[PDB]
C-alpha cells in the first residue's frame, strides 16, 4: 500500500537506535507468506548482511548474517506472536550486546551482534507484505 515493496532506505544505526516497521501479510497464514528484513553494509542488495530477519508466518523465524558473501550460523525460533490477517508493529532496537525484536509491543527475539551495528548503511524490507510505515530513530548521538 503506502510504501513500495521491496522497500529500501539508507540508514545509520548505533546503540539506542530503533527501527519500527508497520505492515500486514498479503495472504492468509495457510498459504505461508514471508516477511524479510535485512540490514546491509552497503546500498546494494548483494552487499553483506549484518542482521537477516526472515519470518515464515505461522511457521518459524530464521535469523542469520551474510558475511563476505557467505551465510553464517543460522538461528531458528518457533516463537510466533504474529496474528493471521492482522496488521503488525515490528520494532528492532539496537542494544549494546544485541538486537531486541518486539512484535506488537512484546519482546519476541534477540540476536547477538556479529558485526558492529555501525557497519549498517541500508535496510531492506520485502517479501509478502504491504508496508504502511517505516521509521528509524535518529534521536541519540
Ligand atoms: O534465511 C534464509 C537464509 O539464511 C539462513 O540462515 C542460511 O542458512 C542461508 O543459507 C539461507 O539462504
Amino acid at each position: 500500500s503506502l510504501l513500495p515493496v521491496p522497500y529500501t532506505e539508507a540508514a545509520s544505526l548505533s546503540t539506542g537506535s530503533t527501527v519500527t516497521i508497520k505492515g500486514r501479510p498479503l495472504v492468509c497464514f495457510l498459504n505461508e507468506p514471508y516477511l524479510q528484513v535485512d540490514f546491509h553494509t552497503e546500498m546494494k542488495e548483494e552487499s553483506d548482511i549484518v542482521f537477516h530477519f526472515q519470518v515464515c508466518f505461522g511457521r518459524r523465524v530464521v535469523m542469520n548474517s551474510r558475511e563476505y558473501g557467505a551465510w553464517k550460523q543460522q538461528v531458528e525460533s518457533k516463537n510466533m506472536p504474529f496474528q493471521d490477517g492482522q496488521e503488525f508493529e515490528l520494532s528492532i532496537s539496537v542494544l549494546p550486546d544485541k538486537y531486541q525484536v518486539m512484535v506488537n509491543g512484546q519482546s519476541s527475539y534477540t540476536f547477538d551482534h556479529r558485526i558492529k551495528p555501525e557497519a549498517v548503511k541500508m535496510v531492506q524490507v520485502w517479501r509478502d507484505i504491504s508496508l504502511t510505515k517505516f521509521n528509524v530513530s535518529y534521536l541519540k548521538r
